[PDB]
DNA sequence: CGTCTTCGGCAAT
DNA sequence: AAATTGCCGAAGACGA
């Protein structure tokens, strides 16, 4: 139903004034510990890179949880790929200030994520903030409200490793022309290890594109700039994002939920958006029909048991390796049960 | 639909 | 030398 669904995204509105002081948190918080940062020899490259759902306006319910990057520009870089996984590599280089984290030729992820959270550690004891698989590296809590999820990454100029070369599907939907633009942007590679875990690996990261998509998102370049144009695809994506977020919540008694997350939604969506790319198909009036797209395209990823890395296609995000079939088919149950009865979760 | 706030990029430092 | 900073405007909450 069109005007339940739209009654659950009023309230799911952020407030303006919780976004204003949550935002001067987070940023007195951040802007501190990259202060720090940017004094070690080490750290010295460091950037924000803004991540996740906040600052791509998918946020829902409270601003209350903050995913951020600090990113280091690192030169001349040589990746090799960790078995066959297709999103996990050794970090190599082609004199450098990481060379105290090279373990032989590779890079320590793990040297590496050990000073950064000591520093970050050490900055936090002096400020109402406390400290809390290698990505995120360290989780603030800011006055018992606020998280927020410090993501160390290394920046790649380079081009984009072969296993990226048949993701990013986005040609019928925003253009080739776009792809070829994203695709020269860098890439990032997040302290990750791979699973037995090898514990010097990193994964790449696209948290950039994927809010680049997000902020500009129609096959029509004024899609959402004005009234006629606004698209449920945020809406959709909201959506799936609290029906993901009440499951986990009814259920949280259960572990079978534990392990889904608002990457999985995300990632799903952008293959149902890869799926229909154009904004016709995401109009307002359809938010019902748009989001049982959404719902019924993440049922087919579960019982498949296959959703693939938008970027990295052979990475499958869903593989049993990484989530069980019990999950699986109990998420599926308890989605498909939600659909069948007008999605009682919402209420709460 | 105008007002207000926040965030992202990047010349100008 | 290269990291810092102020400024612009889109996005979205919000009230009228
Ligand atoms: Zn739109």
């Amino acid at each position: 139903g069109a005007s339940k669904l739209r009654a659950v995204l009023e309230k799911l509105k952020l407030s303006r004034d919780d976004i204003s002081t949550a935002a001067g948190m987070v940023n007195g918080v951040v802007d501190h510990l990259l202060r720090r940062l940017k004094c070690d020899s080490a750290f010295r490259g460091v950037g924000l890179l803004n991540t996740g759902s906040y600052y791509e306006h998918v946020k829902i319910s409270a601003p209350n949880e903050f995913d951020v990057m600090f990113k280091l520009e690192v030169p001349r870089i040589q990746l090799e790929e960790y078995s066959n996984t297709r999103a996990y590599y050794f970090v190599k280089f082609k004199e450098n200030p990481l060379s105290q984290f090279l373990e032989g030729e590779i890079l320590s992820a793990s040297k590496m994520l050990s000073k950064f959270r000591k520093i970050i550690k050490e900055e936090i004891n002096d400020i109402d903030v406390i400290m809390k698989g290698g990505s995120p590296a360290v989780t603030l809590l800011i006055s018992e409200k606020i998280s927020v999820d410090i993501t160390l990454a290394l920046e790649s100029k380079s081009s984009w490793p072969a296993s990226t070369q048949e993701g990013l599907r986005i040609q019928n939907w925003l253009s080739a022309k776009v792809r070829k633009q994203l695709r020269l942007k860098p890439f990032y590679l997040v302290p990750k290890h791979a699973k037995g875990f090898q514990e010097e690996t990193w994964r790449l990261s696209f948290s950039h594109i994927e809010k680049e998509i997000l902020n500009n998102h129609g096959k029509s370049k004024t899609c959402c700039e004005n009234k006629e144009e606004k698209c449920c695809r945020k809406d959709c994506l909201k959506l799936m994002k609290y029906l993901l977020e009440q499951l986990k919540e009814r259920f949280k008694d259960k572990k079978h939920l534990d392990k889904f997350s608002s990457y999985h939604v995300k990632t799903a969506f952008f293959h149902v958006c890869t799926q229909n790319p154009q904004d016709s198909q995401w109009d307002r009036k359809d938010l019902g029909l748009c989001f049982d797209n959404c719902v019924t395209y993440f049922l087919q990823c579960l019982r498949t048991e296959k959703l693939e890395n938008y970027f990295i296609p052979e990475f499958n995000l869903f593989s049993s390796n990484l989530i069980d079939k019990r999950s699986k088919e109990f998420l599926t149950k308890q989605i498909e049960y939600e659909r069948n009865n007008e999605f009682p979760v919402f209420d709460e």
